[PDB]
Parts: C-alpha cells; structure tokens; sequence
C-alpha cells in the first residue's frame, strides 16, 4: 500500500479541504455570534474550530508522503514549504483570480470582479514576499 | 444578475475552499519553521495566514446570498449557523468519515482507517454539542 494514487489519498485531500473550510466557517459563525451577544455560542464555535485545526493538520501530516494538496509539491522543510507556497500563490495571481475576475465581470458581477482583482494583487504581494524570504533562508 | 446558479457562485465556492486550505497549510508550515528555529519565516507564514482569513471570510460574505457551501442552507444568524454546522457535521460522522475509514481499510491503510474512525467519533461529538447549544439558544 503506497498512498500515492490511492482512493485514500483523494479522501485525505477531500477531508483536508472540508476541515479547512469548517474552521473558517466556524470562525465566521463565531463573529456573527459575537455581534449578536451570543458569547457562549461564539466560544463554542471557536472551540470546535480548534478541533477542526487538529483534524486538518492530521490529514496534512499523512499527505506529507505524497505532496502538498494545493500544488502536488513536496513539503516538510521550510525551504520546501516556501517553494510550494510560491508555486501556489503564483498560480492564484497569474491564473485563478484573474480568470475569476473576468468571468464575474462577464456575468455582470462588477463588485465581485473587483474583489477577485483585489485578491489577485494581494496574492502577487504574498508570492513576492515569500520569494524574498526564500532568498534569505539560511538552512 | 442572480448570483445563484452562476459560474461566479462556483468560483466563490472554489476560492473559499482554496483560501481556507491556504490558511491551514500556512499554519502547518509555521509549526515546521518553529521547530527548525526559523522564527522569521514562521512569523511570515502566520501573517500571510491572517491575509487568507480575510480573503476566505470575504468570499463567505458574498456566499451568504446563496447559502453555506457545506450544506446549501442559509446562514448569518446564530440560529441558522448552528443548524448548518449541525447538518454538515451529521453528514461527516454518519456518512463521509465512516466511508473513508472503510476505503482506507480496504486499500491496506489501517492507521489512516483508525484515524478516520477517530474523526467520525469526533464529528458525532461536535454535532451533538452543537445541537445542545441550538436547543439552549435564546434569540
Ligand atoms: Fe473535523
Ligand atoms: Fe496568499
Ligand atoms: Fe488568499
Ligand atoms: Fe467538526
């Protein structure tokens, strides 16, 4: 049983995506609760969200064997991690977000299109910042 | 323009999932840098992760118009948020994780199968805990 190419690999990727989203959703729901004055609910959402952090990171540790779910590249060492982050970010600013901006604009969603453009620019800033840190890495 | 049914809706869902995973990946990468002693890099992954929170939460806000990406249910109020969280967790513990445990065991990945069963039990506990909060909610 090599994990590479298994159904179990795809499941880990799927479950990693889901738990990642669960954390983000629960933190969003926490902020709603905050404003409403529902402090016990807010606290429960934050606590559950820590749970989903442990789940997501557990999945990701198994995926170390086959590569970063976002890029397929090796990860583990800071060098590799930075390298994979740069590749993923580069894809987001040169392909994904501009593509999404154009589709939005084409469908008449002008505010969302400008949002995707804002984020294309931020991801380019992220890629460049990580490239600078990689250049300076002494390992 | 109706957001529901559009390609822009799909793109928001996809971007939400990607940004959610980027935050998780970058916090994992921070931990690796922590251990190695690369504290400037760790601080950078953590700061970039904050960016990805802002992006993912910005995407979720537009999706309030069409419903929670994990359940299709409306969200916004604590009452709605708990309901959605419950529905998603119920699916994860009754269906998703049990199914993945069994596929793992079939393919010869015993440890991963036990992992998935651990998370089945954890999502059941999350789902029950949220149902309790929901019954206690006063709004
Ligand atoms: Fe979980
Ligand atoms: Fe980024
Ligand atoms: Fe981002
Ligand atoms: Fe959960």
């Amino acid at each position: 049983a090599q994990l590479k190419g298994s159904k179990t690999e795809e499941n880990l990727k799927y479950a990693f995506a889901g738990e990642s989203q669960a954390n983000r959703r629960y933190l969003y729901f926490a902020s709603k609760a905050d404003v409403e004055g529902q402090n016990d609910i807010a606290a429960l959402f934050r606590s559950t969200a820590e749970g989903e952090t442990g789940h997501a990171h557990g999945h990701l540790e198994y995926l170390e064997a086959v590569g970063d779910p976002a890029t397929g590249l090796p990860f583990g060492t800071s060098r590799q991690n930075l390298q994979s982050a740069i590749a993923g970010e580069t894809h987001e600013y040169t392909d994904m977000y501009p593509g999404m901006a154009k589709t939005a604009r084409d469908e008449g969603f002008e505010e969302i299109a400008n949002w995707f453009e804002t984020l294309a620019k931020a991801e380019r800033s992220h890629a460049n910042r990580y490239t600078k840190a990689l250049d300076g890495l002494v390992d």
